[PDB]
């Protein structure tokens, strides 16, 4: 008693949408340096019966039976995670369980500190996420900085992580957990040190590694399992699987950390996994493992560095004057444009990327930057010699841009006018659609 | 630069497994009232590339560009949840980003009362949810406990709702909002009634309807939009959509609730939204509208009637002593079994039920009862006369479970002992499979 025609036929309006979509996707350079492209294989497992099947609990440990297969599937999920981060599941457990990295973010943090408990995290204008306990003046913008109070270092003029600072707030302020591991962050990270000065405190120390976890498993950047007692990342992004999260604790430096992680996300926030998605992760994990992707991941950094030099090569100003992984930060104060401007430049020449603020922005209003990475394109199989294209067109949108509000003015709502009918942006989307909408696409 | 072949040749491992749990499903008598099975339109649309895309924000307010497709999926899905639940885009606004119920209600609760708000709920063992405040003596084990400061009325010996118990506390205790709508109640809701109590301590009226959320849409029970201020479902359970949920708000009530709402939903709590979600709900909604789904709903509480009449002709007895939709509870004292050990014998048969506890269960150790539902077995096309067998299925392992329990006694480590290798189990599973196999499978 239900309906088996196909979404064409049951539903063709939104079959319309959803081809569209698809065609934007294939017909777009995208350089949101969180996106990526995932294989039929990853969107099989989404799109896979085992969602029916309400498991609360956990492996072994279920409310409900029936669950000999979810619980085969979960511990598949869990091994092939400790083996992707090369990690011992005798010193590290995983959770697999949760939907998204800021409920992951959320349930880590309660779990390790309570409500009311003190952390402390990376400002969001220097690269932090908002779950890493962000606020506005008097507005708690995220939950975490009304869950728990919270105290956001910044980032030195230079655009680096401002140890010192870190250390002055830290003995001030008194935390239970310092998070590292960033939304916005070109550079990799100092983990022995952040280990140091949480040493100096008593205070956890939480690695949110989202945006780089590949490099981590890879082992082409510092390792955060050597001094960390939580690890997060999602999986969507450079890891390239589904919309999920994982979260990594351990145990042989941290009590019963196994038993606060695993009910802090079922039952204090969760309630039946999404079984699809675990699926979905251990797909993905597999994948991983491989020495492939290995291969694909220091594509990924070799694109970045040819992006990097060869946006340098033609006088653009970058935060740190370079990358170390998969994501750079143009500081565009040079041309006298804003990131939002640039923003909307590209988006009418079907280049995917995001304002992005910089150390000398005061406030959050208009960003003088923009956030570019590779993993997205490299899976789309584009190399360093296609990085110099790239290149050039974000240049030539810069120009543009600079152009564009030399005739409409500063002011945002008017740029947004000179848009439309620009003979120069109709002639740059046809170059990226031509060359972009032909290459490789999961 | 990745692997494109399918889930079978890329990971034949998981395939093994998924392909196993599916042949579960089909050779299952699911009773999990909680449960449904998803069509493969629902399934194509959690299998789509849409969930490559970050889309932060709400339709025509993202962060980030390239939005336009994703929008325009976003508002086609809220414009079919009001209309699905009988509703004006201009009294009630929805938020269609809740990853699951679970979030939802956290969401929900807090845009509406904030850290250290007052909240009423029903006790779990009553037939509340986890999210709807729940704690034992100092041990805070829902967030819904901790965040807020919460109190649990509880039903009276009866089984009903004890809508004096819930006066005498809700004065005493002046909570901000009081929650309905439930995990497992046999019964319609007096939303009326709730809606006296909260005028009388100027509190909210929120209605968690993720049980019976068909029903409403479908006119076949009390109405919850004309009394309450915050309406939450899932979309998984009688709905019959993917893993998600929905918040209803009634604007035309309540002052900025649209913001709380919204803002509570990101960027407090989530980020990101699950765009393969949205589109699989708007895909559900549009069916759910549908007359031919109001037939299944029908359908949905005729065989649950028929079910919990032929219960009683077998001397079954069943709290309140019926239902008025799709949920029945088993009261097992007269057998001096309990739903344990019932649940562990209804496994060996391939029948999927859960443990449940009645009014007169002291703790969640050993309840006596279980709890069934119709939505599953009803979209598989049972009908009324099918009932019978699915009843006498039932009677014979209450039958079974209570000779199991004269041989091997009380305690459930030893009650499992004697399942393996029992030749009326055995038997009757048989009977079972080849029953449930031959159904109607989306
Ligand atoms: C470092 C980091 N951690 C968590 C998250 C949350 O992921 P969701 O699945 O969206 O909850 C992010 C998200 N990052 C976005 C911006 O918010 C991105 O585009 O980088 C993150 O960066
Ligand atoms: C009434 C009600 N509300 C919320 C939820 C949470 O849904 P998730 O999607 O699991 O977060 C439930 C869940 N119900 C389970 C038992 O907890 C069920 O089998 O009934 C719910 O009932
Ligand atoms: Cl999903």
């Amino acid at each position: 008693m239900f309906n088996n025609e196909p979404l064409e036929q049951i539903d063709k309006e939104l079959h319309d949408i959803l081809a569209d979509e698809e065609k934007r996707q294939r017909e777009t350079i995208n350089l949101i340096a969180s996106e990526n492209l995932t294989n039929g294989a990853v969107r099989e497992c989404l799109g896979n019966r085992v969602s029916n099947k309400y498991s609360e609990g956990y492996p072994k440990k279920r409310y409900y039976g029936g669950n000999d297969f979810i619980d085969k599937i979960e511990e598949l999920c869990q091994k092939r995670a400790l083996e992707a981060f090369n990690v011992s599941d005798e010193e590290w457990g995983v959770n697999v369980q949760p939907l998204s990295g800021s409920a992951a973010n959320v349930q880590a943090l309660y779990a390790l500190v309570g409500v009311k408990g003190k952390i402390m995290g990376m400002h969001l204008c220097s690269g932090g996420h908002l779950t890493h306990g962000f606020f506005d003046e008097k507005k708690k913008v995220s939950i975490t900085s009304d869950m728990f109070e919270s105290k956001l270092y910044k980032c030195n003029s230079q655009g680096y992580v401002d140890l010192d600072a870190v250390r002055e707030m830290a003995l001030s302020f008194k935390p239970k957990v310092i998070i590292c591991g960033y939304t916005s962050y070109p550079r990799d990270i100092d983990y022995q040190q952040f280990r140091q000065i949480c040493d100096e405190v008593n205070a956890y120390l939480f690695a949110d590694i989202s945006h780089i976890s590949s490099f981590v498993a890879c082992n082409i950047l510092n390792n955060p399992f050597l001094h960390a007692d939580v690890v997060t990342t999602t999986t969507h992004k450079i890891l390239r699987g589904p919309r999920s999260a994982l979260i990594f604790f351990n145990k042989k430096r941290n009590p019963g950390i196994e038993q606060k992680i695993n009910s802090a996300v079922f039952p204090s926030f969760q309630g039946g996994p999404h079984n699809n998605k675990i699926a979905a992760v251990a797909c993905q994990l597999k994948e991983v493992h491989s020495p492939a992707f290995k291969e694909y991941t220091q594509q990924v950094l070799l694109n970045s560095k040819a992006l990097a030099k060869a946006l340098i090569s033609k006088q653009i100003d970058l935060v740190t004057n370079g990358t170390d992984n998969h994501l750079i930060v143009v500081d565009l104060r040079k041309f006298s444009i804003t990131g939002s401007k640039l923003q909307e430049t590209c988006n009418a020449i079907n280049v995917s990327l995001n304002k992005n603020t910089i150390p000398s922005d005061v406030d959050c209003v208009s960003p003088s930057g923009v956030r570019i990475g590779t993993p997205a394109m490299t899976t789309r199989g584009a190399k360093e010699k296609d990085m110099e294209f790239i290149a050039d067109v974000l240049a030539r949108a810069i120009k543009i841009t600079v152009d564009l509000q030399e005739q409409y003015g500063k002011k945002l709502v008017d740029f947004k006018k000179g848009l439309p009918g620009n003979a120069q942006l109709q002639q740059l989307k046809q170059e990226v659609v031509t060359w972009a909408g032909a290459l490789p696409f999961p």
